[PDB]
């Protein structure tokens, strides 16, 4: 099975995932010179404010945070969107050491962990419907960087003994993804994919420009979870990341100037 080490990641995907070659992967190295300002852009709209969090799963290869998505309740909407996203769930990549972990890249430069909200376009339906669609998907990226902890991550962070290895999962309700964010909504868009297999090319990516911090007590918890499943050799879950992948014809536009 697929997964981040010597004999499974990145490099051997595209032999199960041929779109792993494609002509709008992801992720890709953010070059800050030559991303365009586009005044055409509009502010992103994140009205997360009824968003009904359900659970926590730790998948094998990170953790979910899963969302009430069957109804119109936390939206994406705006920026480089047409129409309405809604929240199914949120996920991190992060790095075995503070100098990785990041899937995007600024002028080169990796984050220790990137934030991914992941929204689907509601003109489809359905997620499954929706990733069918080249405008199927939009996913906010957010930067962390350690220093200062992130508040809003606590609770997500003190769930995670309950969750360390693969396919198991805890009641995680009540949970506000407001706290995630950082103060600036400035960003930088492109057309992409799925950073994980399927690698199905279906995604607007946002990502922002201002990294939130967080402690690294906070992202130290994140590499105790396991890759593997109870009763299996550990395999500390960390540096689950894809590195970048080539832009080929793709434009990069910043929303700011
Ligand atoms: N890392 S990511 O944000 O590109 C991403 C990552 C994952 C993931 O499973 O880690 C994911 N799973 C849902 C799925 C299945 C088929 C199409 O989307 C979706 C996305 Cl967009
Ligand atoms: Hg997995
Ligand atoms: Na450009
Ligand atoms: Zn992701």
């Amino acid at each position: 099975h697929w997964g981040y080490g010597k004999h499974n990641g990145p490099e051997h995907w595209h032999k199960d995932f041929p779109i792993a070659k494609g002509e709008r992967q992801s992720p890709v190295d953010i070059d800050t010179h030559t991303a365009k300002y586009d005044p055409s852009l509009k502010p992103l709209s994140v009205s997360y404010d009824q968003a009904t969090s359900l659970r926590i799963l730790n998948n094998g290869h990170a953790f979910n945070v899963e969302f009430d998505d069957s109804q119109d309740k936390a939206v994406l909407k705006g920026g480089p969107l047409d129409g309405t996203y809604r929240l199914i769930q949120f996920h991190f990549h992060w790095g075995s050491l503070d100098g990785q972990g990041s899937e995007h890249t600024v002028d080169k430069k990796k984050y220790a962990a990137e934030l991914h909200l992941v929204h689907w376009n509601t003109k489809y339906g359905d997620f499954g419907k929706a990733v069918q669609q080249p405008d199927g998907l939009a996913v906010l990226g957010i930067f962390l960087k350690v220093g200062s902890a992130k508040p809003g991550l606590q609770k997500v962070v003190d769930v995670l003994d309950s969750i360390k290895t693969k396919g198991k999962s805890a009641d995680f309700t009540n949970f506000d993804p407001r706290g995630l964010l950082p103060e600036s909504l400035d960003y930088w868009t492109y057309p992409g994919s799925l950073t994980t297999p399927p690698l199905l090319e279906c995604v607007t990516w946002i990502v922002l420009k201002e990294p939130i911090s967080v402690s690294s007590e906070q992202v130290l918890k994140f590499r105790k979870l396991n890759f593997n499943g109870e009763g299996e050799p550990e395999e500390l879950m960390v540096d689950n990341w894809r590195p970048a992948q080539p832009l080929k014809n793709r434009q990069i536009k910043a929303s700011f100037k």
